[PDB]
Order: C-alpha cells, then sequence, then structure tokens
C-alpha cells in the first residue's frame, strides 16, 4: 500500500461532484494506492507560496494544482519532480497544447487538467428586447455599450482585481508578451493587442460604459442579480460560479459566444487561468501518483461539474443541465471547446504572480480615472523586467 496526497483549489461548490467523492471511487477500486485530496484553505495566489514553504519543510503533498502561468515559477523555485516517462505513458489521454504547458526544457512535471479560454457571456433575451446585437467590431462595441449605459445596463466589465488575466488574455489573444531567445527572457507587454485593449477599455471607462466592480466583490454579484450587468468577457471556468452569483436573474435568457474581433484578434481568444497537477520535489510515489492523476483528470463529467474545460480527450462531457438551464438551453461546452481551440499561444515568464499583483493596483487607478488603461500595460512591462532580474534570470527589453 502507498498513500498519496493531492492539494487542489477546485471550487467544490453546490451542484458539483465534490473532489472527495471523485477520489472515493478511486479508493474503493485501488486498495494499494490510497489518496487523500485536500482543498487549499486560502485564496488562489497563496497556494504556490504554501507549496514552497511545504517543500522547504520537507512535508509537501505528492500532487498539487499548478496554473500553467505558475509552472515556470514553481519550476524556477525547484519545487517540481521530473516525471517525463510517467507523463509519456498518459500523453494520448490529453490535448497536446495543455500537455506541453506542463513541460520545461523537454521534461514533463505532471498532467494538464483544464484550460481557461476567454469567451463572452450575455443576456441574449435582453439584447433582443433592447434592440441590440453582439457587436462585431470595436467601434460597434463602444457605440452599443454607450447606448445600454444610458439606460443603466452594461455589456462590458473592467475588473481591477482580475487585471492579470483579463488584460493579458484580451491583449494576448493577438500575440505573446514573453519569448525565450537563447539565454534570455524577451519582455514586451506593449504589443498591438495591449494598445487595442487599452484603447477599447479607455473609451468604455471615459464614457462610464463598463462596470468597474471587482470580480470577487459582492458588487459584482449584485450587478448580475439586479439586472445591471447584461454582458461581460469571462473565463470559461466562471460558468457555474457566474450562475450561482446571478441568484436566478437571467435564468433561461443568457448565452455564450466567442470573444469578438474587438482587440485586433480576429477569431482568436486569450488564456485566463487553466491548470495542471504537478508532482512535487520529495514525492516518494510519482508512478502511483501519476496513475491516480491520469484517472482523476479523465473523470470528464465530474470535472466539468466543477466548471473545468477539461484537457482530457478520452471522452466528451455534455454541457451540465444546470448550465444549459441558465444559458437558454445552449450547448455552452461546444462554445468553450471552440474558444479553447482558438486560444493563442502565450508563454508565461517565471514570477507572473508579481506582475499580476502590480497590474491589479494600476487597474484600480485606471477604473476610477486617476490613471490610463495603458498604464496597466506599462506596469506589466516594468514589473516583468524587475521580477526576472530579482529571480537572477537574464532579461531583454
Ligand atoms: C489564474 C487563477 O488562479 N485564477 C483563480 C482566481 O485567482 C485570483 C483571485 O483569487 C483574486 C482574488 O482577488 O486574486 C488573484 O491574485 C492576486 C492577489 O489577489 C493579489 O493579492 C496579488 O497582489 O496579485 C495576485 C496575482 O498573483 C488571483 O489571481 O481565483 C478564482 C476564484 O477563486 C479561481 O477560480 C481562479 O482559478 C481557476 O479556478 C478554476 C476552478 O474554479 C480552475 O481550477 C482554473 O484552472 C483556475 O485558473
Ligand atoms: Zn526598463
Amino acid at each position: 500500500v502507498v498513500n498519496i496526497t493531492y492539494m487542489h483549489r477546485l471550487p467544490d461548490s453546490k451542484g458539483m461532484t465534490l473532489v472527495n467523492d471523485i477520489v472515493a471511487k478511486w479508493n474503493k477500486e485501488h486498495p494499494n494506492i490510497q489518496v487523500k485530496a485536500t482543498k487549499f484553505d486560502g485564496k488562489a495566489s497563496e497556494m504556490i507560496k504554501k507549496l514552497e514553504t511545504d517543500v522547504k519543510a520537507g512535508n509537501a503533498p505528492d500532487l498539487a494544482q499548478v496554473g500553467y502561468a505558475e509552472v515556470p515559477e514553481v519550476f524556477t523555485k525547484g519545487l517540481l519532480q521530473d516525471v517525463t516517462d510517467e507523463a509519456a505513458k498518459y500523453k494520448d489521454d490529453f490535448a497536446s497544447a495543455p500537455f506541453a504547458l506542463m513541460q520545461v526544457d523537454g521534461k514533463t512535471y505532471g498532467l494538464p487538467q483544464d484550460t481557461g479560454p476567454l469567451a463572452y457571456f450575455y443576456n441574449a433575451a435582453e439584447f433582443e428586447k433592447l434592440g441590440i446585437t453582439v457587436p462585431k467590431t470595436a467601434d460597434e462595441l463602444i457605440e452599443t455599450a454607450k447606448k445600454t449605459a444610458a439606460q443603466g445596463k452594461y455589456i462590458m466589465t473592467f475588473q481591477p482585481d482580475e487585471a492579470m488575466m483579463m488584460m493579458s488574455g484580451q491583449a494576448g489573444a493577438s500575440g505573446p508578451w514573453y519569448k525565450v531567445d537563447g539565454n534570455s527572457w524577451v519582455v514586451n507587454t506593449q504589443t498591438k493587442g495591449s494598445k487595442a485593449v487599452a484603447d477599447v477599455y479607455q473609451q468604455l471607462i471615459d464614457n462610464k460604459a463598463a462596470l468597474t466592480n471587482p470580480r470577487w466583490d459582492a458588487s459584482f454579484d449584485n450587478s448580475i442579480q439586479s439586472g445591471q450587468l447584461i454582458g461581460t468577457v469571462a473565463a470559461a471556468w466562471e460558468a457555474p460560479l457566474f450562475i450561482d452569483s446571478a441568484g436566478g436573474t437571467g435564468a433561461g435568457e443568457w448565452k455564450v459566444t466567442q470573444l469578438g474581433d474587438w482587440f485586433g484578434n480576429g477569431t482568436k481568444t486569450g488564456s485566463d487561468g487553466g491548470s495542471g497537477v504537478a508532482v512535487l520535489k520529495g514525492s516518494k510515489h510519482p508512478a502511483e501518483a501519476m496513475e491516480f492523476l491520469d484517472w482523476f483528470n479523465t473523470q470528464v463529467d465530474d470535472l466539468v461539474s466543477q466548471g473545468l474545460v477539461v484537457a482530457a480527450t478520452t471522452a466528451d462531457a455534455k454541457t451540465p443541465q444546470k448550465w444549459s438551464d441558465y444559458f437558454s438551453g445552449q450547448d455552452v461546452m461546444a462554445e468553450f471547446k471552440t474558444a479553447n481551440d482558438n486560444m493563442g499561444d502565450f508563454t508565461y515568464m517565471p514570477g507572473f504572480s508579481a506582475v499580476g499583483a502590480a497590474m491589479k493596483q494600476t487597474a484600480a487607478k485606471a477604473a476610477d480615472g486617476s490613471a490610463k488603461v495603458s498604464d496597466v500595460f506599462d506596469t506589466a512591462q516594468k514589473t516583468s523586467v524587475d521580477t526576472l532580474k530579482n529571480l537572477g534570470l537574464s532579461v531583454k527589453e
């Protein structure tokens, strides 16, 4: 018998198949590989800090959820165990792009779990009532946003507490910020996409035509339940969280579509989260941990219940009934799978955490008019370069 520990930050909310109930099915069938999964008791950004303290203390879990944007960071801090041959055994159970994001320098450190493509959530019934359509161009988007804002309804958000992924994702839909050239990281967060995103959100904020409530504040939930928020860009895994936040408002009326051609992106979209599960330094059971993890990550209907757009290609889960009930009977998982397939490549630098922390601060100022949306991307540039220099890494800008 071997005992495995798995630390995760899956929501485990009402209506979901709880992680402990998924693990229970494994534990009944595999007496020699016994798993205990624990939900991290803290906000998402504190989890890799806990993994670092745990690995230093010599008491880390075997397995831990690591965002794709976090892999380079935990790799650089020496937190990962090479499981290349174990991962190769399970490669055909997963999509190639997310599997590649669990790799550094031809070595694999775990299995991918989900992807986080950005899409557009909107009240389709309300759009039809108000005489509007999903805007096809940035200029149409701004004109339509001003028209709804005149009657106290909003078709866009600017979420200062989600600046890291909302600004990097909408900008990143049209090209990378970070590249590797020989020995160095090459940093440019002021791309054509960054300029386009700043221009669009600057016009929306100048015209009081996007809601600036932080995503994780009660004001965001109140905006949905009160009927004020009738459209927003959103990460695909927000679907169940958004439904719960709505408190029944819009049930049977909403739909999902692709991110529009608003930021010079055409039919492409960006990445907002999405994670794998890494094998940590000091794990005494990588082979058994990876056997369990391949099984876990291919429990497609249970993982979709948690809001995951799964990396697994072993089976296809139907849109959960809870989601299609909310979203007008729409097959929203088909829209999420299309969005995933249109997600532009976007390599993350080690220390992207620190870049997000600084971007959040500037975005609060852009939201209240004390800074420009473009300053968020300048903050990203300077904090990107300073973070790389502080990690002792070679950086060019
Ligand atoms: C990319 C990611 O992990 N997204 C999480 C999301 O994490 C953000 C939130 O916790 C907000 C709360 O304000 O904080 C952000 O971190 C800020 C931090 O607050 C600042 O103190 C610091 O200064 O800057 C950091 C940046 O380092 C977090 O980025 O939280 C949501 C809600 O809990 C998570 O759902 C989301 O992760 C995704 O969860 C899905 C399951 O619901 C999937 O597992 C998916 O793969 C995850 O990406
Ligand atoms: Zn500089």
